[PDB]
């Protein structure tokens, strides 16, 4: 399972690329 996260991917996890919703940038995280 993946997700958006802010402000970094937490460890564990791999950045795959970025969310823009919300009016923020957010890392994709899985």
């Amino acid at each position: 399972a993946c997700y958006c996260r802010i402000p970094a991917c937490i460890a564990g996890e791999r950045r795959y690329g970025t969310c823009i919703y919300q009016g923020r940038l957010w890392a994709f995280c899985c």
